[PDB]
């Protein structure tokens, strides 16, 4: 028999969403610090480029990604969420980043090269956290 089942053929996920009408937000001064500060200071590191976008585990071949992480989170995504003013509050931000660093230490094991870049982001995430108004 003929068929050999080389299609229907993988794909990547619709990404997160970055606009929802009907969803509550607001701009705090927090939210404001977290655009300007937080995000605009991770996003200029050499380690950011790997979180920039959502995961394309298509391009990356990592065709188990979406097997294994099924809340992708990418600071693209959150870069896009806060200027579209989509938050309530800098708790639902804050999450996100969260469940980004959360995603890559799931996935991937410590002393991966994803990992390291991860634990720097994450070490000065935490560092601009602490100085939030
Ligand atoms: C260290 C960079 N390697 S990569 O460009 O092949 C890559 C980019 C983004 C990734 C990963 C992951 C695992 C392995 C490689 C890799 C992964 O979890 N992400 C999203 C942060």
């Amino acid at each position: 028999h003929h068929h050999h089942h080389l299609v229907p053929r993988g794909s990547n996920p619709p990404p997160p969403e970055t606009s929802n009408p009907n969803k509550p937000k607001r701009q705090t001064n927090q939210l404001q610090y977290l655009l300007r500060v937080v995000l605009k200071t991770l996003w200029k590191h050499q380690f950011a480029w790997p979180f920039q976008q959502p995961v394309d585990a298509v391009k990356l071949n990592l065709p188990d990604y979406y097997k294994i992480i099924k809340t992708p989170m990418d600071m693209g995504t959150i870069k896009k969420r806060l200027e579209n003013n989509y938050y309530w509050n800098a708790q639902e931000c804050i999450q996100d980043f969260n469940t980004m660093f959360t995603n890559c230490y799931i996935y991937n094991k410590p002393g991966d090269d994803i990992v390291l870049m991860a634990e720097a982001l994450e070490k000065l995430f935490l560092q601009k956290i602490n100085e939030l108004p």
